[PDB]
C-alpha cells in the first residue's frame, strides 16, 4: 500500500509512459514528471526510479528520480 516506492523500468510505452516493476511486487505504468522532462532525464529499461503512485490507482504513477 505504499504511495512512494522504488522500481525498475520495464520497458517504454507509447504516450512517454513506461511499465515498472515495483520493489513491492505490483507492476505499475508511469510517466516522467515535468521536473525530469525539463531536465531531459533518459529513461531505458532496467533503469531504478522511484515513482509516486495515484491516489486513484496504484497501478499508475509517475516516475519522480531516475537513479545514477
Amino acid at each position: 500500500g505504499a504511495i512512494e516506492v522504488e522500481g525498475r523500468v520495464v520497458e517504454p510505452l507509447p504516450n512517454a509512459m513506461f511499465r515498472i516493476e515495483l520493489e513491492n511486487g505490483h507492476k505499475v505504468l508511469a510517466h516522467i514528471s515535468g521536473k525530469m522532462r525539463q531536465h531531459y532525464i533518459r529513461i531505458l529499461p532496467e533503469d531504478r526510479v522511484v515513482v509516486e503512485l495515484s491516489p486513484y490507482d496504484l497501478s499508475r504513477g509517475r516516475i519522480v528520480y531516475r537513479y545514477k
